[PDB]
Order: structure tokens, then sequence, then C-alpha cells
């Protein structure tokens, strides 16, 4: 490891055009200094493989402010409107990527393996082809996404995806030591440590370098292999994105998503209702919740003291854990999520068909954001993936159809649907069986607002409502 | 993690013909209580996905007495005469997998992903497949290897390796807190850390039970979803299982360089580490998951936990790093050691090396040989003999043993001469031993060579 | 072989959404009686596999018409209104296929293959997926063309393409005798006869039934064990479907050499054979199963039979010979034939090829494209205007149009240059047209080129 | 095409070393003058890409006498005691070479085609590898052949085999007009139609030299784009192997295998018993015989006055066809028998196991004469497959058991077994099913004579005898 005392001398040599990767996920774990070197460079044209676009004047909006980014590879790029702009405006490239993809192609990049299948993004826009990465000022797609190859294994349908790698990689650790061995706080880890094995030049911003010897060797999240440029950043904002914090019809959804819970369950649940749920968890019922961003154990929002810019939950907002969490990395986050180890996968959907497909990532020319972990969340048939919504949209137009309309998120993946009215139970063979049925509307009261048919329990019973 | 008091009841549901992954690399992060509990099971049949085959009586080896495995999966199974006997008189099935792929098929097997591309093992037998896995009685073979799809990405040969999951995994971890998260001593923690993640039923028996809370979150090496039975092992043994050549290491001492990182084989590249200047910062990788190797230790500070890559009991520097073996091997297949300097049988015209396989009817296996050269971006330096006893050629325009890889070789350091090998040019002889001439080593080279019109008599290192 | 004397009973039992083969190529060699009687049965929901898309009403076009095919697997699909009004509408299932793969899938169908690798379409948009096979009311794409794996042998990349196998084939042919054997006349053989063999259930219509006997048993094109029904049909129409330019035609023809194979393209390659020598032998190859090519016929000599790949009427000369798809296409991706010459939209610096398709909504297909370009042993000239329409260059450093194939073209003769093209090195401009200097020639190629020392005066037939 | 009036001209640039395929089917379409030609160049260590091995002193066999043949890729090399010397000796490398993937194999060679994927060979020693390739004298394995890749479409698996090409075809044809266009006569046709498209060079002799236009071009069975050097043959012994010509306990197995014929079948029958009860046919049966070197429609032995020694059965016996018979290539003859259009295969057997497997072709280190068609013979499932055999070996030693012992024609390929004693339903997943017992033998007897269980059809009957 070399290490520098100016971020600019680190920087300064990374062309235009270059593939850089920058480590993050919203403002967390973000390399502040580095991307500021950069905006004194100057250097155009980047590629950036980043999980997500920071925020308008913040992270790696600063270099899309300054337009200094062609390409994003991102999977998720909310909130920040300026990208928003550039996108729609046809003035960036954006390649939308699976979260768990995009942490696992980075790995492959740092790793050896050319291409590894996955059944993330498997008959979405990801496997197929036609994902905008390049839009027309009219609106119109310019450069679409290449479909990737589909081959079966055991029974199932996976996607070939490729190793990224990048010419440099812009990382933002917590402590390296004198040797230039790494580590990471809490879940600024994410993908800045697959991202420090993955490109020809690595250049990691610490907030501190301390002595060798103080890290356990057990302990070095990124041994000083991979570090090949070191820095001990000049300032740091930590910017909160979103503060989170704790005192001290959708209650329908919300109460009913809670009986989802169980003693012992792993489960990630998605913004919105499925979070909201498990604040009805029973005290006597321990439940594991994993964050994508990369964490086990997820507690509370923070009482204000306990607020933490590290940590924060895939909502991007300020979160505490629970007493034995941990915290990994963002492909090591998508391995166990895709591996199938959390047993429950919570989340809304915008429509989810008669045998299990799912639609909550994209709404054409309207809603352009990515698709976050959402294809890898529902990617494993060992993950119960339960949707929580509500039963239908504006018009009373059906949410739940014989086909989705709007892009997948993945295919006979949705395993059951709670909205306000009913529940039902879905198999990727014989479809939907109504379950629950809330008190006061009648079955035909669910066929008027369903696109399909479903067949009813013969144990029907009223839909239920947690008691806390 | 549901927690076990007793071993056996851990693992009493294992079926017989069951795939179990074992945890350890030798002896070092063996589950030796759970392998104890299994010889009280007397489950049979089993295919153990284990790098190593332990030892005679221990580890893995204890099955083997038993009987109670069928198959091994495995990259590197000497030291084991029970091994060999049930191997060679058709009792046993061995299918050997390179020790990288093995490690990044488990952690495939944990991580969604049914298959991947990896370099290692591209034109050898594990991409031809034909190897004897199993003989029949008199000797001729039973069963024999399955080739591997080979499929090119960005100019270079990859093969596919696919998943490997079993139905237990029986795992040492170093201590696990009340909740179940567990961690992994020094080198100990190898394949135990991804075999975690790739069997429907984990079973993890560790030396200590501590308080939530006494782990840094961001230190818990095996989070607790992966983990899920527990037993505190009752009984740790804490077993330790362990001129012409000199010019050679003189010579590959000046190899060497300032903050290289380099991974030395077993023999003439480790012994010239020993030459390294004290003035010289070499971090030494070793694929059993360990960054910064130091010199063998005094006797009384041997640990089990820190063994190289031979089975040597070692020690570690400042600053070095422990990880597992998937990792070890991400950072070996991903180009990240910058030297890599093995021993070999021969070395072809353009690179091809063979170094891991004797013929005979008995296997050892390849262990990190395949992966440790399947970089382009890793200098590869053999340091070999320059002849065969018998003073056949070891440098040949083909080998005829069985390859550790093709083209993967950089130079060729003998105790005659040192060579620079391009894989389109082929040889090129760049320093000559005094007193022998370019055609003494015509001589005793089975191929052309260029001569380098920069040819200087072979250095020595000054240490 | 179950004789019929009524189609429709031969053909009423096809399921609705059956995967039909239908030969043909253009209006030569289609089932007419046999798509007639479909028009009868009503079926709806087919996916025809068929070369093309015969015409507005006639062969495939009849079955657009009264929208009984949800999905068209063909290599070219020009010369039909129906067919493209479905199609931008959404109302049309498209899949491109190269007329050689298509072939050849076929023939796989038929015979125990279910993949097999073709250097056909590696690198384009057949290699890659992504084409537009559905569009939905807004023009938006609802179903896109799937990719193909790709993978090297012997150095050079192929694509894994898949058997296609029908529930139906309908197969037109010339005679059966009464055991149901049956030949092909002329070029009608085309697809009909792979496709006889590769569907649950062949129904052929013959325009005469020949004693059993009739038939040399060397010269049986289709045994009879692939005949399932046999039909005579009831009508046949016999239906027929059908200076910058001059320098390069005239320069073209210099390509010619005394005994060469050739397939030449529709357009400048083909008005270049008529500049051959009386005095030189030149043998043209049509992709649609005719070797020996000759002039078109006179009026009364016009045949529905013989028809070039243009589909227009020819002729051949002495020593022709006919042969079906499939060995059309083992004949041209087994580089059999010496020089293919054809226009071209796009050339790269290294030979990358642009010739099928012209972007807008549109789409025609590669028709045998692709597969002419597919090998390394033909040369594959390239004869077309130097630069656009407005200017923008053709020879460039990439294509920006979809390539039909990569690396694929020898040399480039335009009206103003010829350059001989090297897939590594890159252009060499070796003939200049009289008047224009190296520097014009620069400004109007998108990249560099080099010079040939021994650079002439760009040549012109005598003739 | 350049014509020679010299065989030894065409063929004397051929390499030491090279590849050459030859034409021939036993001793019918044989390049016997362009043989003699290599005879007298003496080029050596060729690999001969040769369906058979000739007969001792003829075909190859003459080049197998002059040890100018290092390695052969046949199919079936029986009847040369010269061969059978070297191979056993190590003197000479042979590829055991299933006979329609060797025929695909140089199709593809001459079509563009490096690779494709067959179920011949499937289950079997050219799967697996270890086909002895060459042979040390003490008669182990010098060299063993490598496996051959499997993957699964649709189902079912299939491995990778790849081209073959040639440096040089000698090729064996009938006529040739004077623009090189030639044709095969009859059975004669085999492997010199494909051989003739995968050399660098094809170098065909002729009987007869015709005038352009002598063909119909329907009929050019070999357009001259494809033969680059032609000789007119000086002279044709046209040796018939084997003389089989028809005047003017094992019955019991032929005359149950003849009830297995029914009208309309397309059946292809092995050497032996089988092809004995196509003689038990009903006159008012109309069978089609279909011989793996190419022809439909085989018929009967020749009177003595019928015989033609470009027409013999794959056995190679002199035979004649019925009215109404075709032939075709050996590369069409096995797409016909891979793509399972022969209804019923019908073959001896060595062993057969419970579930299917067939042993035919090898005994190791006894029998080693090649697998011939019946590797694709049997690898349709379209295809029925009867077992005929004796029931049991020598000490009464099973035939029928759990697993064969000898190398594999096949894997779960047999459907039906017809012995002496018993017929047999197989079903790969249930196993057998007595269905016919011979009359006086009980269910017991064939227990003690069956290396395997098998239920006992609820229907079983007395084993039927054709009537003829
Ligand atoms: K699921
Ligand atoms: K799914
Ligand atoms: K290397
Ligand atoms: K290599
Ligand atoms: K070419
Ligand atoms: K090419
Ligand atoms: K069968
Ligand atoms: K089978």
């Amino acid at each position: 490891t070399k290490f520098y005392t100016d971020a600019v001398e680190a920087v300064k040599d990374i062309p235009n055009g270059a593939t850089v990767l920058v480590g993050g996920f919203g403002l967390c774990g973000i390399p502040e200094n580095l991307i500021g070197a950069l905006l004194k460079t100057g250097v155009k044209e980047l590629t950036a493989v980043s999980n997500n676009a920071g925020v308008d004047n913040f992270g790696l909006g600063l270099l899309l402010q300054s337009k200094q980014i062609k390409r994003m590879i991102s999977s998720y790029v909310g909130e920040n409107a300026e990208f928003e702009r550039q996108y729609l405006a046809g003035e960036l490239e954006v390649e939308l990527t699976p979260q768990g993809t995009l942490a696992e192609r980075i790995r492959a990049g740092g790793a050896g393996v050319p291409a590894f299948y996955t059944s993330t993004g498997y008959g979405t826009l990801v496997q197929e082809g036609g994902s905008p990465i390049k839009y027309n000022k009219d609106g119109s797609i310019a450069i679409a996404s290449k479909p990737r190859e589909v081959r079966e294994f055991n029974g199932q349908h996976f996607i070939l995806e490729e190793a990224i790698r990048g010419d440099f990689a812009l990382v933002k650790a917590w402590k390296a030591d004198q040797a230039g061995n790494v580590t990471f706080r809490k879940s600024a880890r994410n993908f800045n440590l697959p991202m420090c094995k993955a490109a020809e030049t690595t250049v990691v911003e610490v907030e501190e370098i301390v002595d060798i010897g103080s890290f356990a060797p057990e302990d070095i999240h990124i041994p000083k292999i991979y570090v090949h440029r070191l820095v001990k950043g000049e300032k740091y904002e930590k910017r909160i994105e979103r503060l989170s914090v704790r005192k001290e019809v959708r209650e329908r959804i919300i109460k009913r998503a809670a009986l989802e819970f169980e003693d012992g369950m792993y489960a990630n649940l998605g913004i919105g209702i499925p979070l909201l749920a498990s604040n009805f968890i029973s005290p006597n019922m321990t439940v594991h919740l994993q964050s994508e961003n990369g964490i086990l154990g997820l507690g509370p929002y923070p009482l204000q003291n306990e607020v933490d810019a590290d940590l924060i939950n895939a909502g991007k907002e300020t979160v505490t854990v629970l007493p034995g969490a941990s915290y990994f990395s963002s492909d090591e986050s998508f391995a166990m999520i895709r591996g199938g180890h959390v047993n429950l996968t919570m989340l809304g959907a915008m429509q989810v068909s008669k045998y299990g497909d799912l639609a909550n990532w994209m709404i054409p020319g309207k809603l352009v954001k990515g698709m976050g972990g959402a294809m890898d969340l529902v990617s494993s048939a060992k993950t119960k993936v339960v949707v929580t919504m509500e039963h239908s949209a504006k018009g009373n137009a059906h949410k739940i159809m014989e086909k989705c309309t709007l892009p997948l998120t993945g295919k006979q993946c949705v395993n059951r649907i709670i909205t306000e009215k009913a529940v039902f139970d879905v198999d990727r063979k014989k479809g939907l069986t109504l379950i629950e049925l809330w008190e006061g509307l009648t079955v035909d009261d669910i066929k008027k607002s369903t696109g399909c048919d479903f067949a009813v329990s013969p144990k029907l019973i009223p839909m239920q409502q947690v008691t806390t």
C-alpha cells in the first residue's frame, strides 16, 4: 500500500473514460474526499459503478452535477433529481443492475471469475434486455440493455452475468493500519469491501490511520494486498440523508403482515408496510431482520443520541441494531439473500400475477429508479415472499391480475399476497387461493377487485390482525 | 441457532449417503468433535466434501477407518495410509477438485450461484475428466471423473464449475456467542467459513461459547443466520500434524521485490524466502488463508491453528491477516498475489506446467496448485532441478505429465539456467550457471530456446 | 406412408398453437395445397417455421391474411405487406433466424441432435438477442429475441443453436411413388427436404404420384420413412413472384477466377458475373440450393421451380446440381464456396460487416447473409458505394448498423477504392480510382488504412 | 475438379502423419485404387478415419499390413486379424467411434459445425472415457479415450462430439461426369459421401467418367464443388466379403422375435436372431428394414445372379432390396436412426440390466471390435429397442441382471427382452415385468435364471411363437 497525504495525488492519474467503482450505499460509506478530488481533477466521461447516485449534491451526485459521469452502473438511483434530469434527458447512461448482481459481479471481477449464473433478474428486463440505458429527449429509448443468456441448472433458470472490474475503485473505509489493512464501520462497509478487490488500482480513504497490530489479524476486513493507495480523508461530513428517530386500511395490511413473523425467523422487510409490521412483533418472539446493505439484526430507529450516519437501513433511514447483530459486505449480503438464507422477504408491490409474478420496480416513463435488491430478494425459491399492498389501484384498477403489465421484479416468486381485503396464498402452478377474507367483504367482493380467478380455501377464515 | 450439549444429538439425523461438508485444512480447523460424533452414529456411505483427508487416525481419517465414507471430494489427500489403501483397493471414491475451485463451488452453493467460471483447471485433467475416482478389485477403473465445459471470456479460456451444497456441514469454529454468531481462529478458518453457508443443516462446534456482545458486530465471521446447530466441542486435541538445490534457492531468492505479495510453494521457494533481505518487505500469502507468513515458530510457540499450506506450523508477521478459503482463492484467482513460486516436474516451451501428479495408481491431488497458476496477472516462477533422474528433460516441447496449467509459467529457474517463458515465443535463456555453456543447456533442454543477448552468469543472492 | 385424396383430411388434426414447418423458398416449393387446406381447417395460433413469408396473398401470406399464424420463425420476410402490417401492429411475432441456421436447426430436429455450433450469427443480434419479435400497440417491445451461447473451437467463436422440431411439416415435393418415397424438383427442394424429417407428422403434397420403381433407389431424395401423410396436390399455380455503380461492377468482375465457386448477392455482385469471360468457368452457387446458376431465362423458359436467392427466375448451366437448404448451408458454412461477394451498408476496419438490417421498426431478416460470411475459408468481397447518402462514411472503425458478421470481410470494392481487409491489421488500399488521391480516400473513409506500396489505378474488366 | 489419369499422382502429396478419411463400409464402396496408390507412395503414420478396417489384406487392411497407419478412427474393426494383432500389440491406435457419431462428426467437419450433441454413447465409455485407444504388450491400456462433455437438453442427456476433418479424403464413387459431379451406387455410398465434404483435399475414384449432362441435376449425389481430385479407378475387384445367397431354442427366440413386427413398421435388425426373425414376417405384413450402411428396404439374400458387391447389409452379407427401396449416406442413415425414425431396433445382447441398460459391444480383453452402429441404434427414446438373446450364459451365468458388468452400449435404452424362456417388458424406472413365459417353465424358474427381480404381469401369457 502506498500512502498519500493528498487525495488529489491519489487520483490524478484516472483517465477520462475510466470505469471507476465508487463505494457507498446511499450516503453511507461514500468516499467523500476521493469524490471531491475527482471534482478537482476534472476527469470526464467516467463509467461509475456505484450502487446508488448519492443525492443531488453529494456522493456520486457531485460528479453528476459536474457532468463527469458518462454512465452509471447502479441498482437504485432515487433521491437525486439531477440524476433523473440527466437520465431522462439522454445526457446520462444508466445500467440499472440488481443490487446483488452488482455486488456479485464486482466480487467476480476481483476473484478471477469472468461470469457466473444467478436467478436474480431471470424473467425480467435484466434477462430480457430492453432496460433503458439511454433515453432520447422525447422519452424513447436510445440504448437498451442487452439480454443476458439463460441456462437451466437443477430445474431452475439462471442468467449469466459477467464480472465487473474497474480501472480504479474509490473506497471509503473506517481505519487503515500502517501496513494498509483496512476495516469498515457498521453498515458503511456495503460495496466498499468488494470494490476494493475489483479494480486495477484501489484507492481507499479512511477516517483514521492506526498502528500496525491495531487489528486482530482475523478481523482485518480488507487485507492490505487489496489496498493499493491509501489516504486519510481530510474531512467527513457523513451527511445523514434520512433522519429517523424514535421517541424517548394500511393499518389493516400492517397488522395482518405482522402475523407473518415467526420466532427465530430471519426476515428482510421492504420499506413501508413490511417494516412498519415489524413494530408489532411479539416481545416474546425473536425475529432477525436482515438489511441488504449488509446488516443482520436491525433494531428500532435510534433515540436521538444513538443516531449514527454509518448505520442505516436499506431505506436509507438511520437505524440501530439489536444485540448479536453483525455487519457484512454487499456481496455477502446478497450471497445470504440469493442463497435463500433469509426465511421471509416481505415487500410492497405495484402488481402481482396469478402465479406469483411480481412487479415492483418500474413504471415505464414514470418511475425509473432501479430495482435495488428487489430482484435478488425474490430470487430464491427457499425464501417465502410475501407481498403487502393495497388490493386495488386508483380507479379500482386491478393490481392482482392474470399477468402483470408493469416490468417484472421476478417471475413466479410471490408466495402470499396480503391486502386490506384478502390474503391469498400463491402457487406458481395452481395460482391464487383466497385464505383470509376481511370481515364485511364477500368472496364476490374480492372477485370484483381481482383481475384473475382464485380458488377459495375450504378453510377460509376472517382476516387476522396482530393483537399488539 | 439451536444449541446442543451433546454433539451426537446435533448430528444424529444425518442420512446415510448424505453429502457432508467437513471443514478443515490438514488438521487445522477440523470438527474433531462432530467427526467423533459421526463415529457414534454410524452413518454410512457419506460423500465427504473435505479439502483434505485428515491423517490416518484423525480428522476425516477416522471416518475412513470406520468405512463411513463412500466418496471424498477433496483437493489434496496425502498423508493418510488408510485412504491410500481404500482408494487403491476400490473401496473408496475420490474426486479431486482444485482447492480454490472447491472453495468457490462451496461458496456458490450457499450464494445462490449454480455455476461459475474459473481459469483453474483449464487444460488439465480437471477440465478433461478421466481421472480414476474409483477402482475395481482387479485394478481396472470403475468410475472416472467428468470433464468441465470450457468457455472463453475476454480472450482467455475458463471452465464451468458447479455449486457444491451439502446435506450437512460439520464446521469447526473458535467461539460462538449466545446468539449463534461464530468466529474462527487464525488459519483454522479456511473451509469452515464457506461450508457454513452451503449445507441444508450446518452444525458448528466451537471451543467456547461467549456472551452475546462479546464480538464487535463488524467482526463476526459467520453471522448466526448460517449457524443452524451449535455445540461446544467436548475435547480439542490441538493435534499438530507436523550444491544443486542451494544454487536454485539462492537464485529464486532474487525473484523477491520489496512490497511484493508472493505465495511460495513447499520446498525451494519457501527456502528462498529465508534469503530475503531484512531490508526488503515481502508478504507471503498462504492459500489456506493467511497473508503475512513469518518464520517457523520456536517449539513453545507452535499453534495448531496456524500452519502454512504444507501443514507446517508457522508464525505470522505484524500486520498479517486471516481469511477464509474462498476468499484466499478469490485473492489468488484474482491475480492479487504478485508472484507464485513453486516447484515443477516439467515445464513446456510455452509455459505449460506439470507439478501435481506423479503417475502411479496413487493420487494425492492438486491442492491449490492449479489456482495458483491460474492468473495471467500473477508471475509464476518455477524452481526446479533442470533435468529428471536419469537425465530425461524436464523442460520440453510439451509436458508428458499431467498439467497443472497451460501457458502459465513465466520463468523457470534451475541450477543450470534461468529462462524467461512467453506463451507465444517460448523460452529465452537469460542466465547461465558458471561453467556451463549454452550448448550444455541445449543438450539438457527438450526444446529450443532463444538466448538473451543480455545473458548473464546465473545470479545468487548475497544473503 | 398414408395416402390421402383430400388435403384437408391430411391436416385436419393439426392442433391450435402447433408448430408447423412449411417448406418453400420464396414461392418456390411451397405447399400451396396444404396451406389452402389450413385455410379450411381454420387452425389458429400457429408457430410457422417457414424460411420466408410467401407474398401478400400466397404461400404463408394466406395464413397471415387469415390471422392463423401467431409467430413466424423465418430468415427473410420481405415482399409481404400484410406481414409488415401485423408485425408493426403487434399482431404477429417474428423470430428471425439465419437461413443456414434455420436449415441446420431443422435438420438437427430430425437427426437426434438437440443442439450444435455454428459461426453464423456470432457477433450479431442473433447471438446477442434483443431483436423485437413482437410489438405492443403503443409500439413498445412486447417480446425480444433471446441470445445464443458462445463457445470457441479451434480459435474461432461459434454460437449454440438448438434443434427445431415441429408438430407438423407441410412439405411440397415433385413426385411421390406409391410407397411414399418422394423427390423434389430443381430449386423447389430447399427447406422441404429437411423439414420432412423434423416434425412429428410430415404431410407431403406432390404434383404427381408415380409407380413404385419409377425412381432409382439411389435417387430418392426423401425416403418414405420420413413421409407420414401424402396427398397429390389438387391445384398448382406455378406462381412466379418475379458511372458509380458501373465502375464497381466492372471492378467486382475482376474478382472471378477460373474454376471458382462463388455466391453472388443480388445487385452489383450478380451483375458483375455478366462480365465473366466466356473463357472463364465460374460456378455460381445459390443458397436456396443450386450450384451452377446460368443467365436469366427467356420468357418461355421461366420455371417457377428455378429461382435464384433473390427470387428471380433463372436458369442453370450444364453440370449444375440441386440440393436441399441444409446441404446448401453445409456447403456455405463449410467454406466450400471460394468467393462470397455481396453488398454492404457498412464495413469496419477489421472487416465487420453490416448488411442486413436498415434501422426502422420494420424487419426483413438476414436471409443467408450471416451464413455466407461465416467461414474463414471463403473470401468475402463487399461491393458498395464508398460513402452513404449525405456522405457519411460506410467504411469505419466500427459499424454502427447491425452486424451480419464480425471480421468476415476480406476485400472491399467501392467506386473509389479497393481495400484488402485483414482482421488484425485492418485496411490496405490496393487500388485507387483515376482522378482520386489517397487523401480523397482518407477524407471519405472513417478509419485509417495502410496504402499498398503496389497501389494501382482501380482496374476495370475489359468485357 | 482436377482430373488425374494416375492414382499415384492424385495422392503423392499426402504428408506423413496426415489424417485421411477413407470411404467404405466393409469392402463396399472402398477406394481400392487410391488405397493401392498410398501403398506405392509409402506415406506413413496416417490417422485413417475409416468406418471399418477392411479385411486382412484388402481395403484399409492393405495399409495396416504395410504399417502405414498410426491410428484408426472407426466404428467396427472386426474381420481383420492383422488389425487385431497390431491393436492388441500396441502397434496401432484405434478410437472406436459410434458409427453414427463418426458419420455426423465427419458431416460436421464438412458443414462448418465444430461440435454438436448426440445421445449416442451417453452412459458408455464413449462419454466416460476409458475406451482403449492404445494397448500395452501386456493387454493393459496405454492411451485411453478422453471423456466427452455431457449436457442435458429437453430432459435428456447428450454428449458433445467434435467435427472430424481430414487432410485428405479417399473416396470411392460410381460415376463422375466431366465436370466432377459424382454419384454412388447402391450401398457403396455410405461414408464416401460425407467424407467427400470433410477434407482439405478430396480425391475421388470412380468406375466411369460420363459426359456432363449425364446426371439429372437433382440427382447428383455429390456436387463437383466437393470433388477436388478425380481419377477413374484402373481396376476394381469389388471383393465380396461374405457371400450370402438364397436357394432357387434359438428357433424359439427367433419365432417370438418375429412377433415384434407390425405392418408398416420400419425396423433395423441386428445380425443373427433379429435378422433371422424377419424371415417369418407375414406376406400380408409390410415391414421396411433399414440397414445402417445406408439402405431402406432390405430384401432377402440374393439369388446367385442377383449378387452385387455394392449391395450388402450391415452384417456385410450380400443382400437385395425390395421394390421402393432407397439408398442414402451414412450420415443420413444415422440421422434417420438417431432421430428415432426407425420404429424398432432389434439386436442381440451380452447383458441387459434391470432398467434396460444394454451391453453388447465389448468384452474387455476378449472382444474389442467396436460398437458399429449399436450405440446409435439404441440412442432414441422413440425407437423401441428389443433385445433377443439366450436367457443365460455358460454356467447359467446371468445375462439379465441388476447392472451390466460389461461395457454398456446404452443406458436405460432396452424396452423388451426376448429370450428362450421369457419375454420381459423393461421400464427404465420400474424395471422388468415378465409378460410371457415359455410353457413348461415357472415364474420361479425365471427367478433362478435372472439376476434381478421382476414384476410378473397379471396377464402373463404362455410365450408366443410366430405361426409361419
Ligand atoms: K419464494
Ligand atoms: K421464481
Ligand atoms: K502468470
Ligand atoms: K494460462
Ligand atoms: K472470409
Ligand atoms: K469471422
Ligand atoms: K427405446
Ligand atoms: K436411454
